DNA sequence: TAGGGAGTAATCCCCTTGGCGGTTAAAACGCGGGGGACAGCGCGTACGTGCGTTTAAGCGGTGCTAGAGCTTGCTACGACCAATTGAGCGGCCTCGGCACCGGGATTCTCCA
């Protein structure tokens, strides 16, 4: 499991230094919908946007990015 | 000898076309009547034809000088490019202009 390792490394930074992203996943097109349920599944306190859609749907999720945090 | 172009097919985002459903407003259909199209008529005056006059346009001829058209010389200026930045484009935001509605007031029509 490379993806849960992974996750784990995100959930440590959360834990250990209150760094709750942002975090960006890219993956290929047919991972998307299962990466999305495996974060849901191993790290239920991480919000998660799933960034995919026609254009109109991703210009509404971009609404979402905090510009003014870095942490 | 190697790099990058040619071939090709899978991958995935963008976007234009087409269908379904309603519903609703605009196109289609009817018909009376009116008034405007249009033919037919009278007159008169205004425009084409003709003749004598004149006027000046057009052709042949002379003389002049301006200025179009060409050659020469040079330097000013706009093409050129490398370095620098800030004006102006693309994305995001919000509030106020304007439209759309409803109902009461003034205008305009048409028949008496
Ligand atoms: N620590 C774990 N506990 C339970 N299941 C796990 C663990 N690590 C991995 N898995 C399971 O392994 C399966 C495949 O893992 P995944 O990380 O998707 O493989 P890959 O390395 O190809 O991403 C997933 O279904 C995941 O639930
Ligand atoms: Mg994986």
């Amino acid at each position: 499991g490379k993806t849960v390792q992974s996750i784990s490394v995100m959930a440590y930074l959360a834990e250990r230094y209150d760094i709750w992203g942002p975090f960006l996943v890219v993956a290929p097109a047919s991972t998307l919908h299962n990466w999305q349920q495996e974060v849901s599944k191993f790290v239920p306190d991480f919000k998660v946007l799933p960034y995919w859609g026609t254009a109109a749907d991703r210009k509404v999720l971009r609404k979402f990015w905090d510009r003014k945090h870095t942490t």
